[PDB]
C-alpha cells in the first residue's frame, strides 16, 4: 500500500557545533568566531519546517525516534568507540571524539542515539509493511564514522546501524546503501569492507573529503570483494552527470544485487548552492533521484526503500532540495522550487566527455553476483 | 615608492539585505525568513577585521571614503539612473531600484556614494603618487550596473565611477579594469561598451550570472571593438586554470594594452567554498592572482594599481583570501591561510583539456592596439 | 472529571518576519544599525515551543491544529475597515505598514494573522465543548495591543478578544473573562469590550509601560459596561509577592465575584526577571504559581474551562523556563528544574513592598461593582 | 586650557568568544538550547563602537592603541597564581575554565584580557601626562567583579584596578578615584582595595542584582581602608532622578572629600531601561548627565583628569545610544538624537521616590569618615 514515515525529533536542531566555521574558532590563527557554523543544525531544521509549512506533514505518518540501543550501535561499530563516546559525552563539558575537530557536547550521545535510532525504527517499520517507505531526517549525520570511530561531524554511522538491523534483526539476507552524500561514504566503505551482505554504493565528488578515498578501486575485501561501488564525479557535474551515473550504473548494481531494502544516504551537498562542494544538482535533480530510486524499489524489493539525512550545507536551498524528495515519495507535488529558473540558467544539463568518462565503473557490474 | 592605500568605512557594514535568501523572505513560496541573506555585510565586515587583527593595518595607509559626487557618478551612469536612486533612497522606507531584487533603504545612497567614493577616493591618490597602489575594501558592489540601472547588488559601478575620474580628472588616455569576480562584469562591459580607452576585461564562471551574457563573442563596438575580452571558464575551474588564464590571456593584453592605471574588480566568488558559483581557488591562487597583476602593472605603468572589492559570500573563508591579496601589496607575509592543507588536497590544481580549451581567447590579443 | 490539555503550535507562528530592525526599522539617518534578531522575533516563542518538546511535555499534551479565523471570525472582535486594511496590506506586493508605521505585515503575513487566531478560536472550542478540560495556544503574533479599528504593538487581530467573540456569539457563553498578565497594559482588550459587561477583562502590568497613556485603575468601562474593566498598574521593580498579592487581593476575586462561563487568559512572559521590554522580576516559580491559582480558581467556577493564548515576552533565554512552567500547571507533570531558579532568586522581588500594596489596594473597592 | 579625547578600541575586542550559551554554557540534560548570542556577546559593545565611527564622534576624538597589559601591570591588581592560572588555562588547547566554573577563556584568550586591560592603562598614563585631558577606553572583556585572586562574572582582569594600580606605581599618584556605575556591585575593585585608603573605591548598583551577597552599605574597608570603600545600593526600577540624586548627594560629595589626582570611570550601561540583566530605568540622557557632571568634577578637583573604561551592559539595541551620550560629553559634540527617547521617557523612572530617596541618604552619614 501507501504510507510514507516521517522522523524529526527536536534534539536534531540542538546539536551544539559551537562558534568556529567548521574548525574551532581560533584566535592564533585569526579564525574568528561565527554564529552559525557550517553544519549547524539550522539548515536540517529549516527543512523540517518546510515539512511542516509546504503541508506536505499532512501526507506523511510521523515516527518518533526511539534511541539506539548498545546492541544496535554495535552492528556497526566497535566495543571501544561506543564506550569512548559514553566517555566523552559523560565528561561535564564533553570532547573531542577522537579526530580532533567531530565534538560532543555533554549528553551529546543522547542525540546521536536519536538519531541513529530514527534510522533504525524507520527501517523496521518499512521492513515489516507498516509503513511502505520514508524519510528519516537525522542529525548528526553518519556516513562518514567507520567501524572504530567518529569523523566528518558523524558519530556514528546511522545508515550501518540500520543495515545491521535489517541484517541480524529482521533477518534479511541482502541490504543496499545508496549514499548520494557529495562526500565519499568511507565509513559506510570501511563497515562493509568484508561483508557482501551490504552492497555499498557511494557516488560523489572525487576528492572533496575525505581527501585520500572513494577511488573506482576501492572494492571491497575478501568475500567482500566486488560489492562495494565508488563512483567519483569531476567537480562541475550536475543533474545529466548524476543522473548518467544513476542509469548506468547505480540502478544496474541495484537490479544485479537485488537488495531486500534500499536505504538511501541522502545528503544535498551535491547542490547548485552548497559551500562544501563544487557540484550542480539542483531540487529538479534530486527530485528526478529519488523518482529513479523509489521506482526501482517498488520493482525489486516490494517498494522498501528509506532515505536517512546525511550532510548539505545551504539553509538557503537544502529545504527545497529535501522537499522535492518528500514529494516523490508522497506524490503530492504542490510548491515549486523558488530557484528552478535562477539555477537552470547555470548549466550542468549536458553530459560533459570527462563527466561521461568517470562514469563509464560500468564493468564492475559484472561482478555483483 | 611604497605606500599602500586601505579604504574601510564603518558603514559598508551597515547596508541592509533584509531577511531573505537572495530574493526577499516569501511566505506564499515558503522561503523562510533567515539572519544573513548571502550577500550581507558581514562577509566583507570579517575580511576588514582579519586586516586589522592581523596586523596587516599597521603597514597599511588607511584613506577616508569621500562620498562619490553626481558628477563623478555621471561619468559611468545616465541621470535618470542617478535621479532613480535619490527617489528611491528618499522614499520612507526605500524601495525596488528597478530589477525587482536590488534594494536601498532610506537613505541607503549615502553608502552607494561612500562605496563609488572610496574607489575614486584611492584611484586619485594613487595616480598622484601619494601611493603606490591599494585596496578600496567597499560594499556595495559595482560591476553589474551597467550605465543606465542597478543590478545584481550593484547601485553603480565603483570600478567604472574611478576608471571616469581616471580619464576625465586625471586626463589618463588609458585604463584598464580586470575584473576576476566569478560572475561575469556585465555592467562594466555595457558602460565601455563602445570605448577603446577603457580596456574591460572579465575572467568568470560561464553562464553562473547573468544568464545570458560573458561569451567570447561579447568584444565591444565601433571604436571599441576589440576591447572588451571576456575569458568566460567552465564550473570546477581552480589555481591551475585561473593562473592559465592570467599568463596566456589577462597579462598579454595588459601589456598589448599599456593602460596607465589598472584597476582590479577584485572578488573572492571564485573561491573553493563559495554558495554562489563552483570555482575552486584557494587563497593561494589569489595570492598569485594578485602577486602577477602587481608585477605587470610595476613594468607597464610605474606600479599603479587600485584593488576595488566586488563579490564573495563566504564569511568563514572570504577573509583569508582578501588577506592574501592584502599581503601582496604590502610585502608582509605574516598569517597562514588556515584552509590551506584541508581545500589542497580538492584538487583545482592540473589543467583540465577543457579549462585550456576555454582559455585558447588568445587570438583576440592581436586586435588589442 | 476530565483531563485533556490541548497545545497549538504552527511551524508559521515561527517564521513571523520581524524585519532587520530592533524595535522600530534600522534607520540609517537614525544611525540605528541593522540587526538579526529583533527584540520580538519569533525565535523566542519557537524556543519555548521546542522547550516544551525536548522536555517530553509534548507527550502529555493532545496537539490541535490552528484552523484559519474566518472573516466572520475576526469581525467578532474588530472593524471591517480593519479587516479589509489587513486583506490590503497583506496583498501588497512587499506587504507595508499595518497603520502606526511599526507594525508590518509582509506580503501574505494574513495568513499567519489568521493561524494566530484561530488556534485561540480552535482551543477555545475544543474546552467549550468539553472535549479538552484546558489548553495553552502558543500563537504568534500576539494581541493584546491590538483594539478595535487598528493593528498595533505588533498585533494584528487581538487573539483573545476573537477567542471570546466565539465564545459569546458561537457557543452562546453569556460571561467570557479575559485575564491579561503580559507586562504591557491590554489595551487593545480593554477598547474592544469597553461598552460590555458580558466580557471582563483585566489587565496585570507595569505601569506605563506600553501604551504610555494608559492602563489607569480609573479605566473602567463604560455604559452598560461600566465597572467591568479592571486595571492592576503595578510599579517597575515588582517581583513574585507583588503578583501573588495581585492575584489573590483582585484578580481572583474579580473573577469568582463575576462568573464567567470561559477564563481566557493573555498569557504573557514579559514580565520576567531577565526581559528587556519591561522592569518586573517575576520568576518561572511565580508564574507557575499564578497559572496554579487561575486554574485552580477556573475548577472553582466554570468546570475547569481556562485557555492559555501566548501574549508577549522577549528573553530568549528564560521565557521558554517560564512558559514550561505553566504547561506543567496544566498537564501536572513536574519533571524539569528552572535551571535559573537559584541565580534569580537571589535578585529579589519576593517580599510585598509598601508601594506595591498600595497600587493593588486602589483596586480593591472596585470588586464591589463587578455584578 | 587643553582639550584631546582618547577613544580606545582594538578589533579583538569583539572577538571574545562568549560560547553557545545564554548565560552558563549550553546543556542537554537541563534542555538549555544553544544560541548565536550569549547576553554578554561582543556585538553589543561593537555596535557603539561601530555606532562612534557612523555618527562622526571618531573625527573629534584622539585614536589610542592598546597596548598588552605586562605581568608587572597584572600583578598590581591581581596575585601572581591568578596571573599563573590565566597563562594555564589561556595555554590549554581548547582553553578553559578560570576557577568559577562560568567564566571561560579560548586558547590564546588572554591576548584580549591583556589588551583589555592595557587599554585602560594606556589611556590613563595619556591622560595623566596631560598628552589628553580625558578619554573612553571602550574595552572588552570587563573588570569589575575580578576580585585579586580570581576571575569572576565575565571579567578576567579587574581593568580598572590594573590602571589606578599604575597610576599609583608608576605615575605616583598618591590618590586615586574608581567610580563604578555598572548596574552590578563591583565586588572586585572593592575587594582588590578593600584594605588600601590610596584608592577610593565607589559602586552605585543596583541591590543584590549581582553578586547575590554583597554591595552593602555595611561593606566600607578595613584597616586603613575603612571608610575608603562606598556602596550606594539602589532598589530595582530607579530611574534618573534616582541615579541623579545619588551622583549628586554621595557620589560627587564623596570625590569632592577625597580629592583623588585621577578619577577613572566604570562606565557600564546596564542600567539602562532596556536591559535585561537589570531592572533599572536610566535612559542615554541620565547617562548623558551623569557623565557632564563626572566630568565637570574632575575639571575642579583633578585637573580634568578622567579616564572612562567600558564595563558591562547588555542591549545590543541601546547601549550604543547610551555610550554615544557619554562620548558625545567628552567631545563636546552632540550630534545625533537618541532615537528612543520619546519611547523611554514616557516610561518613567524621573520621579524621585521615597524608597530611592531613602536608599541613597543611608550613605550620606560615611561621606565624613572620607578624609
Ligand atoms: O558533509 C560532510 N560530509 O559528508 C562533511 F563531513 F561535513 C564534510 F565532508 F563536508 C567536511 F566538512 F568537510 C568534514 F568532513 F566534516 C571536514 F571538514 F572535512 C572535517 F571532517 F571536519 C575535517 O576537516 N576533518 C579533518 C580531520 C583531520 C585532519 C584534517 C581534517
Ligand atoms: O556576486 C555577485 N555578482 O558578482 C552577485 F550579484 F551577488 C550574484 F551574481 F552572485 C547574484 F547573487 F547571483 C545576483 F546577481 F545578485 C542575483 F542573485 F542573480 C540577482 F541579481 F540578485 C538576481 O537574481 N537577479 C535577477 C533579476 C531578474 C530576474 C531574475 C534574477
Ligand atoms: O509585548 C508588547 N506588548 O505586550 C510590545 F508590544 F511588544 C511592547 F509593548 F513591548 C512594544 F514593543 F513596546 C510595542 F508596543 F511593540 C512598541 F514598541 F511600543 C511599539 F508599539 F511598537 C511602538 O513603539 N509603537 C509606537 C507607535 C507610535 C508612536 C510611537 C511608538
Ligand atoms: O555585567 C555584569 N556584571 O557587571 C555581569 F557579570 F555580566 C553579570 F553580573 F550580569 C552576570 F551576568 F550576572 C554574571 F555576573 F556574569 C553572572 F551571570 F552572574 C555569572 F557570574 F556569570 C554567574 O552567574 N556566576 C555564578 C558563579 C557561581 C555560581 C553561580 C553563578
Ligand atoms: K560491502
Ligand atoms: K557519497
Ligand atoms: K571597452
Ligand atoms: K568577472
Ligand atoms: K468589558
Ligand atoms: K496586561
Ligand atoms: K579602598
Ligand atoms: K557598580
Ligand atoms: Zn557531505
Ligand atoms: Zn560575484
Ligand atoms: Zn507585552
Ligand atoms: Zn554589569
Amino acid at each position: 500500500h501507501h504510507a510514507i514515515g516521517y522522523v524529526w525529533n527536536t534534539l536534531y536542531g540542538w546539536v551544539d557545533t559551537g562558534t568556529g566555521s567548521l574548525a574551532a574558532a581560533n584566535l592564533t590563527a585569526r579564525m574568528q568566531p561565527i554564529s552559525h557554523h557550517l553544519a549547524h543544525p539550522d539548515t536540517k531544521r529549516r527543512f523540517h519546517e518546510l515539512v511542516c509549512a509546504s503541508g506536505q506533514i499532512e501526507h506523511l505518518t510521523p515516527i518518533a525516534a526511539v534511541a539506539a540501543t548498545d546492541a544496535d550501535i554495535l552492528r556497526a561499530h566497535s566495543a571501544a568507540h561506543l564506550e569512548n563516546m559514553k566517555r566523552v559525552s559523560n565528561l561535564p563539558t564533553g570532547g573531542d571524539t577522537g579526530d580532533g575537530i567531530t565534538m560532543m557536547g555533554n549528553g551529546g550521545l543522547e542525540i546521536a542515539r536519536l538519531s541513529a535510532g530514527g534510522a533504525v525504527e524507520l527501517t523496521r517499520r518499512v521492513a515489516t509493511g507498516e509503513l511502505s517507505a520514508g524519510y528519516a531526517l537525522v542529525n548528526p549525520p553518519g556516513h562518514h564514522a567507520p567501524h572504530n570511530a567518529a569523523m566528518g561531524f558523524c558519530i556514528f554511522n546511522n545508515t550501518s546501524v540500520a543495515a545491521g538491523y535489517a541484517r541480524a534483526v529482521l533477518g534479511m539476507e541482502r541490504v543496499a546503501i545508496l549514499d548520494w552524500d557529495v562526500h565519499h561514504g568511507n565509513g559506510t566503505q570501511d563497515i562493509w569492507w568484508n561483508d557482501p551482505s551490504v552492497l555499498t554504493i557511494s557516488l560523489h565528488q572525487h576528492l572533496c573529503f575525505p581527501p585520500d578515498s572513494g577511488y573506482s578501486t576501492e572494492r571491497g575485501a575478501g568475500n567482500g570483494h566486488g560489492y562495494n561501488i565508488n563512483v567519483p564525479l569531476p567537480p562541475g557535474s550536475g543533474n545529466a552527470a548524476y543522473l548518467h551515473a544513476m542509469d548506468q550504473v547505480v540502478l544496474p548494481a541495484l537490479r544485479a544485487y537485488r537488495p531486500q531494502l534500499i536505504i538511501v544516504g541522502s545528503g544535498f551537498d551535491a547542490s547548485m548552492l552548497d559551500p562544501l562542494a563544487r557540484m550542480m544538482v539542483t531540487a529538479d535533480g534530486f527530485r528526478q533521484m529519488a523518482r529513479r530510486t523509489i521506482d526501482c524499489a517498488a520493482d525489486i524489493c516490494d517498494g522498501r526503500i528509506v532515505f536517512v539525512q546525511e550532510g548539505g550545507y545551504s539553509p538557503h536551498y537544502l529545504p527545497f532540495c529535501g522537499l522535492a524528495v518528500i514529494e516523490e515519495l508522497t506524490g503530492v507535488r504542490s510548491l515549486p522550487d523558488p530557484y528552478h529558473e535562477f539555477l537552470a540558467g547555470m548549466g550542468g544539463n549536458t553530459l560533459l566527455d570527462a563527466e561521461r568518462a568517470a562514469i563509464e565503473i560500468v564493468p564492475l557490474l559484472a561482478d555483483i553476483r
